[PDB]
């Protein structure tokens, strides 16, 4: 088989879907081609060299192969995951420098966190200039070549907006792509926290992309909310993140359970709406010490710690070139585990898919009936079973809650319609329309001319002339 | 037939009603029985000898009762038109004056025009205090009471918020009501203004109440939107208000047709985004003179207005009450007309269901289907045929834009469902969470604050206490 990774130039996550697929027994065979694809040349060449020696020390027959072509990549192919995040060199030094850029741009017009944060929607480089024009852009092309070069495949997007973009191919193209994003991890944080057992709690969780509620939580067989709300009088005040992205069982997490019935899971914790993120200090209120990671102090930090993170790996591609005889097995073991599968639901999707190994997962799939009230062809996040036979949603129940569904996910789902809309329209007009929106604007004026200095910034130029 | 108007102490409304009965002629008859009930004892007392009056002034075989009984208006009734403003007489001269001083305290608080102010929600005194608690809870008492003492009875709402409280009376309930509001009458004036002939213009709208969109606009043969265009080219730059409710020709409909692709109608204009309501000074820029009817400046003025005719009505109530021989039809013809129908859509709807007299209104009721994309049970705003059978649903066509769609109704649904839910919950974290939702809102404590005064007010203590556990 064929595995593509799109944007392999993004290093330790190329890395880690590799190391997956050769830990993986069913994957690890010699006719296991993966395909690394990445128009910097660079970054390409640090995840092929620490790919091939990473397969070579685990003593595994996967065959790793690097290109710089999407076509070659595509060609064939019976998974590309789709991990890309463009950008113009020229100007930055990756996506995430592109939309800090914009994002200051926004804070001086009066948008704190940047046009792209808002309510409901605070997850950093999530979209960019609303419409999320390149990514948007290059999915619907690879998409496209997918139909015709290979039919057969499955589009695994990764890169985002993943709820837009999965949204955008599925209506506008047909072809087969699955979103796939894991803050549903969140919820083993609650499970320790709350001292259970992962392997002996019965839950589920169920909304949208960054918008998933835990609608089932049950322990000795009963419902285990009991639980939580004992935590809550006990624990909550004394509650300490352990790093900025710390989050799951924050004060901010737990007035959302209160307002909604439910505790919102994972990165649905960083999409609340404006009450706790209106500035800094607001953030450190309901999030305690680092005020969450999207703020003007802990996310340029953190992009820049990728950045560091990113040139050590190319840093170590070139020794491991110079010294064939090093073991970065031995000497990097927490980048090169051996017996540690990443925990990521890509290649458990392809073991399934391929090889009929049955595993449950929360991807993103159109709705068709799993959650009542919102139409079948609507993307969600949902609770499914993977097998050789496909992708078959478990039931959800209990059902989400009345308030989730008018408070949280259909205007969730409506900011999605209106950046589809933005896009496929070149209308400015609908740029403006969500800003006026937005609770941040005092004025059109203001509008006007925060989209004004945004569009003329030079990197902006095709989008720039797309709206007009 | 019994006819029953709650609230008749509205007194120019309820005269425009029995005038209407009165000068239907299938509906002018001896046992045709109007009961007009009211707790105001002296508004209901004016509206009671004007009626009577004016019945007699036209030799109508009609029978006025009036009552201060709730029980009484609904036992037994074919129609229950209710019109009520419910508001505590120990505070205030009306509901429009209780709204008043509640918009106030949210201006105080950073709230323009007030919290009940919202997007796509400017309409004045439409909700109060964001879940309208005495007008919802009122129109659930007389649908709970109307599905016991007067099981085939139709409620015909036309007291605020219409959306929220049919809808609420729908779900909740299960009663039979339908919502009656006069927007789509702007229509006219886009004719008027565009030199064509009312009667042979091919038009439709549809929407939600307060939120209709022109989706069908045909002149001899041929869609009439071009026509449109060319008056905005030609007469926009140079429009101007008659009076401070003259809006559907304003700049602010046009810059909504420019962007959703049909024009709004009537109140639509009103409820627009925060672009056209900042302020007053934004409003006169795209309402220009005025800067609408919904202002610091307008409101108060016209709810004084009101307080001032209705006072001339009382006074003229007494004025009959010392000499039987004045005859109001000719001293005051505008307010006292004779083959003359306000134009309103109750009566008509009365002499459909009752006579058989085919007609097409505009009303809220469910979808069930006539608008795409949106649920069989919403309430919406439909072209309707109605007659003995019932509510025959017009098909739609053309179908209301995208853009109209997920830009304004979708949005106006879903804040209809945050008011009922600020209702039935009893619970104030709702009420917050959409002050939360709110552009003017710069901090929670500013939330917190704003509800807590409002709350606080003396005459708000029904409420305050319904919201405490
Ligand atoms: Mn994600
Ligand atoms: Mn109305």
């Amino acid at each position: 088989m064929k595995i593509s990774i799109v944007g392999a130039g993004s290093v330790r996550f190329a890395l880690q879907l590799v190391e997956d697929i050769a830990q993986t027994d069913e994957l690890s065979r010699e006719d296991t081609h993966i395909y690394l694809m990445d128009v910097h040349e660079r970054r390409l060449n640090a995840s092929y060299i620490l790919a091939r020696k990473y397969v070579e020390e685990l003593n595994s027959p996967v065959k790793v192969v690097k290109t710089e072509s999407l076509d070659e990549a595509i060609e064939g192919a019976d998974f590309i995951i789709n991990t890309a995040y463009p950008y113009d060199p020229r100007y930055h030094d990756s996506g995430s420098q592109r939309w800090d850029e914009v994002t200051k741009v926004g804070e001086k017009h009066g948008y704190y966190r940047g046009i792209d944060s808002q309510e409901l929607n605070m997850v950093s480089t999530y979209t960019y200039v609303l419409s999320s024009y390149p990514d948007v852009k290059l999915a619907l092309e690879i998409a496209e070549k997918m139909k015709k070069m290979a039919p057969k495949a499955y589009l695994m997007q990764t890169a985002n907006p993943v709820f837009e973009i999965t949204q955008a191919v599925r209506r506008w193209t047909g072809a087969n792509i699955i979103g796939f994003c894991h803050g549903v991890a969140g919820v083993y944080e609650v499970f320790e926290r709350l001292g259970l057992d992962p392997e002996e709690v019965d839950w589920q969780v169920a909304g949208v992309n960054h918008g998933i509620w835990l609608n089932r939580f049950r322990y000795r067989g009963k419902d285990a909310y009991p639980l939580l709300d004992e935590w809550i009088e006990k624990e909550l005040s004394k509650w300490e993140p352990k790093n900025p992205w710390d989050t799951q069982m924050s004060p901010a997490a737990m007035d959302m359970y209160r307002f909604y019935g439910m505790l919102p899971i994972g990165d649905t914790v960083r999409n609340g709406t404006w009450k706790y993120h209106y500035n800094l200090e607001t953030k450190k209120k309901w999030f305690r010490r680092f005020g969450g990671i999207d703020n003007e102090v802990e996310r340029p930090k953190f992009h820049e710690h990728l950045r560091r993170a990113r040139e050590r790996l190319i840093k170590l591609a070139e020794e491991v070139q110079e010294n064939p005889h090093l073991k970065i097995t031995e000497k990097h073991p927490e980048i090169f585990p051996k017996g540690r599968l990443s925990g990521e639901q890509h290649i458990p999707f392809i073991n399934a898919i391929a090889n009929n190994k049955r595993v449950r997962l929360f991807l993103n799939v159109e709705n068709q009936g799993a959650l009542k009230d919102f139409p079948d062809d609507l993307v969600m996040e949902l609770p499914v079973w993977v097998d050789s036979s496909g992708i078959h949603r478990e039931k959800v129940e209990p059902d989400l809650t009345h308030r989730i569904k008018i408070f949280y996910l259909w205007p969730r789902i409506l900011r999605t319609e209106w950046n589809l809309e933005a896009f496929i329209s070149r209308d400015r007009k609908v740029l403006e329309e969500i800003l006026i929106r937005d609770p941040r604007t005092k004025s059109y004026e203001q509008v006007v001319k925060v989209l004004d200095e945004i569009l003329s910034l030079p990197f902006n130029e095709e989008i720039r002339r797309y709206y007009e």
